[PDB]
């Protein structure tokens, strides 16, 4: 029913390759499917504002199949609600501050001590992974390094989450999932004491309170802040460090004024997004103007097809932290399931970005060796970069 197309595993040294690509594809046609995910794409913004608010016919029902069973992403109606309040609490601004005052900041001035002392390191792997990892190894009260040691099972777990019909991906998961319990067990069983002092014990206790509080919930809270809070938020902050590297006048203007984070890292999500967008069930045989769905058919929303439509954002190839309006971020979803942990993730590229900027006045790429950008980098399900090596002095 649609053209047959290649959209994500592609290389390519120009981080705009992928923002280009799509938009290419949405003018060719409002649904392609993807020969590597193997699902249908839907690439048209009408259609994806509907799919994203007709919750009863795109449901998020195919993380039934997988790992995410049991937690918050494969709920719908009531009982997603019901668990969103939950989590939603603990992301609200006041929250979010809190952190970042009691430790975003002080980790991410840690995190830059390490670099100091050295001419040059890669922000990829000494940044933008360690400053997400040491975040929620506050949360959970276990040493960052802990974490380190699960990269390969964290990105095996998601592989799988997207190419949901490859059976390798899906059962190397699966069994990634099972080799991360032992710790993910510890972890809960730590911060579910009531000796626990860790902003993963609060939740713990809001979701005992509710009588929430099931082997399954508790490990899946878990597994979220890891995947999610680790592993994604890494990419966001690698994405964001490459556009200022890669537009060194846009970068000493964010040093020299620090106010501009925000806008810098959304524009960075609309020039080089780290997802394409979110996976949808459709539940019901339904037709999106001449195209037709049928009942079963999971689906890709790619949000991020927009990113590029010139007549939405012109001279969209360039990264122009002044845009007025600057972009809407499509890469946390949409509907009743767009991304709780979002205001945590912006945050922390912000707070971190400062501590990089304001020790490292010196700071610009390794201009030899450049970065090779797709969606897989470091067999994750990003769009990012292979390495970001930077000099750090003068
Ligand atoms: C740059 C960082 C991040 C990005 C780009 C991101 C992206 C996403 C996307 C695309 C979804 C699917 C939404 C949908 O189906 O509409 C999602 C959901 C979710 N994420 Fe995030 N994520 C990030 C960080 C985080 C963090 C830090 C946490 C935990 C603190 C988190 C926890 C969750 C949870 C629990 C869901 C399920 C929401 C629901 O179904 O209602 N994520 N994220
Ligand atoms: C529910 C949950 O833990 C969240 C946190 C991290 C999220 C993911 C983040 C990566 C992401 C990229 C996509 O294109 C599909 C959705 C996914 C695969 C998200 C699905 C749900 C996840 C796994």
């Amino acid at each position: 029913d649609f053209p047959l197309a290649n959209l994500f595993f592609v290389p390519s040294e120009d981080a705009t390759a992928f923002g280009r690509r799509l938009r290419a594809a949405a003018q060719q046609a409002p649904i392609v499917f993807d020969t590597a995910f193997g699902m249908p794409i839907l690439l048209r913004k009408s259609h994806i504002t509907t799919a994203y608010r007709d919750t009863a016919t795109f449901s998020t029902r195919m993380f039934q199949a997988g790992i995410l069973n049991g937690g918050l992403a494969a709920m719908q109606g009531d009982e997603h609600a019901r668990m969103r309040r939950v989590y939603n609490m603990f992301f609200l601004p006041r929250a979010v501050s809190q952190y970042e005052e009691r430790f975003v900041r002080p980790i991410s001035e840690q995190v830059v001590d390490r670099l100091a002392g050295k001419p040059r390191v890669d922000l990829l792997e000494d940044f933008a992974m360690e400053l997400p990892r040491r975040v929620i190894g506050e949360l959970f009260g276990f040493p960052a390094e802990k974490l380190h040691e699960t990269d390969e099972r964290v990105r095996a777990m998601l592989r799988g989450l997207v190419r949901m019909h490859d059976p390798a991906a899906v059962a190397e998961s699966q069994r990634a999932y099972g080799e991360t319990l032992g710790l993910i067990t510890e972890v809960v069983e730590r911060e579910s004491r009531d000796t626990s002092d860790t902003l993963l014990g609060e939740i713990l206790r809001t979701l005992k309170a509710e009588h929430m509080d099931t082997i399954e919930a508790s490990r899946q809270i878990v597994l979220s802040l890891i995947l999610g809070g680790y592993e994604t938020t890494s990419w966001l902050v690698a994405n964001t460090i490459h556009a200022l590297l890669a537009h060194p006048d846009t970068l000493a203007r964010v040093r020299q004024d620090p106010s501009l984070l925000p806008a810098a890292i959304e524009e960075g999500m609309r020039w080089c997004p780290s997802i394409f967008g979110v996976l949808r069930m459709v539940e019901r045989d339904v037709r999106l103007d001449d195209q037709a769905l049928s009942a079963g058919t999971v689906v890709c929303l790619a949000g991020i097809a927009g990113n590029y439509d010139e007549t939405a954002y012109p001279s969209p190839e360039v990264y122009d932290i002044d845009r007025k309006p600057l972009p809407a971020a499509n890469v946390f979803g949409g509907g009743a399931h767009f991304c709780v942990g979002a205001p945590l993730a912006r945050m922390e590229a912000r707070v971190g970005l400062q501590a990089l900027l304001a020790r490292f006045p010196g700071l610009r790429a390794v201009p030899e060796e450049r970065p090779s950008f797709m969606y897989g980098a470091k067999d994750s399900v990003a769009h990012g970069p292979d390495k970001l090596p930077v000099l750090l002095h003068h």
